[PDB]
């Protein structure tokens, strides 16, 4: 009786596991946009990603994983409010049923389609699994998904979904870029956070992009294709695996904008 996102395992289960659901610093959460204060103390995010090394893809059950060689200072998001420098290790999206609904962090309690997470772990603590005892430990770029043009960029993923259908599947993944899931603008929120899944450690700098990234209606419908459950299992269908918002809980988000 695993947690997932499902009638009787979903988020507001998940405090009995991970008794931190209930913390002072959990995501996502509503933006805002009025109250959230623009600092102009912050910096330029400072993404590179020229050098980003893709490896596979994953079913892990939840989401998929494009997981990237985090073995040298490849993929680096740097600048923004950070302190030093975060290497990309993965990204994976939240998406729902129905195009009204799917991201994770809400802006003026408006949902998007779906949302794109650029996971990357602080290099002054070596590697992932001790950094996300930090709570400086990891930086994660949130992209906005609206349904209207198709994403080029995205297509690359969408066509290997069919081979990774089923939790646990994966399928070699090289050479992807992710500068092309980037929209135009690095305009940003920025504020301390959480996973958003178990075990939903307070681990977290989000920095989440105010212009969303158009993807197609054919597009989101292929993720939502994907299955939650094993091969050789009844299908259920992998939707609807976002964690609704948070208390803010007196936190402050700031604006690298306007
Ligand atoms: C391992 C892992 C899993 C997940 C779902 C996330 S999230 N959703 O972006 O907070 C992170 C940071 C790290
Ligand atoms: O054309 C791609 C459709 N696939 C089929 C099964 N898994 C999800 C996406
Ligand atoms: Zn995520």
């Amino acid at each position: 009786h695993h947690w997932g996102y499902g009638k009787h395992n979903g988020p507001e289960h998940w405090h009995k596991d991970f008794p931190i659901a209930k913390g002072e610093r959990q995501s996502p959460v509503d933006i805002d946009t009025h109250t959230a204060k623009y600092d102009p103390s912050l910096k330029p995010l400072s993404v590179s990603y020229d050098q980003a090394t893709s490896l596979r893809i994953l079913n892990n059950g939840h989401a998929f994983n494009v997981e990237f060689d985090d073995s040298q200072d490849k993929a680096v998001l740097k600048g923004g409010p950070l302190d030093g420098t975060y290497r990309l290790i993965q990204f994976h999206f939240h998406w729902g049923s129905l195009d009204g609904q799917g991201s994770e962090h809400t802006v003026d309690k408006k949902k998007y389609a779906a949302e794109l997470h650029l996971v990357h772990w602080n290099t002054k603590y070596g590697d992932f699994g001790k950094a996300v005892q930090q709570p400086d430990g990891l930086a994660v770029l949130g992209i906005f998904l609206k349904v209207g043009s198709a994403k080029p960029g995205l297509q690359k993923v969408v066509d290997v979904l069919d081979s990774i259908k089923t939790k646990g599947k994966s399928a070699d993944f090289t050479n992807f870029d992710p500068r092309g899931l980037l929209p135009e603008s690095l305009d940003y929120w920025t504020y301390p956070g959480s996973l958003t899944t178990p075990p939903l450690l307070e681990c977290v700098t989000w920095i989440v992009l105010k212009e969303p990234i158009s993807v197609s209606s054919e597009q989101v419908l292929k993720f939502r294709k994907l299955n939650f459950n094993g091969e050789g299992e009844p299908e259920e269908l992998m939707v609807d695996n976002w964690r609704p918002a948070q208390p803010l809980k007196n936190r402050q988000i700031k604006a690298s904008f306007k």
